[PDB]
């Protein structure tokens, strides 16, 4: 689809087999979900954003579908304000910016 | 243009009188830059990310052009890592999201 952004660009996105509401965020990097239960090894992480760093559990070669999109990479989950899709996944599902 | 997601989406803009180069964040709402001593009344404000709340000073009817397209709006300046802008802007020199 093509995006506008006079709202944020919220999608449901499908991970561990459950449904989320994600923004997807050229300005990340990463993948970064609120806390949650997934299955599998993770290792701990940090990582900074505006505001300071905080800890992460890094799920390495995860399976999400975003907006019916799949894709499988590094899933970062911790304490972030909002689930915000990131570069590493975008580029996944083939999302460009356009203007 | 299009713009891959390869590598950060930085591009230059143009505030102030000054050239700098800002991330395309689609995840912002609104538009956030380096400190830099504009002239004129300002609002303080707090915006929270990953990390926390930075302290920040609203402008509002700012002139930025971004890849020689012209908008106008508010622009918060503060000690943030990185230069972003946000939907406030991205809507005004027509950016979208596509895949
Ligand atoms: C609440 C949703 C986001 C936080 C997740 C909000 N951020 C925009 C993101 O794009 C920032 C923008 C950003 C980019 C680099 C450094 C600081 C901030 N990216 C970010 O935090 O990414 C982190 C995850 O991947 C990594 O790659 C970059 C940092 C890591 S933010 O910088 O904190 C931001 C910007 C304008 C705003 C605002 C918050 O509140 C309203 O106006």
């Amino acid at each position: 689809p093509q995006i506008t952004l006079w709202k944020r660009p919220l999608v449901t996105i499908k991970i561990g087999g459950q449904l989320k509401e994600a923004l997807l965020d050229t300005g990340a990097d990463d993948t970064v979900l609120e806390e949650m239960n997934l299955p599998g090894r993770w290792k701990p992480k940090m990582i900074g954003g505006i505001g300071g760093f905080i800890k992460v559990r890094q799920y390495d070669q995860i399976l999400i579908e975003i907006c019916g999109h799949k894709a499988i990479g590094t899933v970062l989950v911790g304490p972030t304000p909002v689930n915000v899709i990131g570069r590493n996944l975008l580029t996944q599902i083939g999302c460009t910016l356009n203007f």
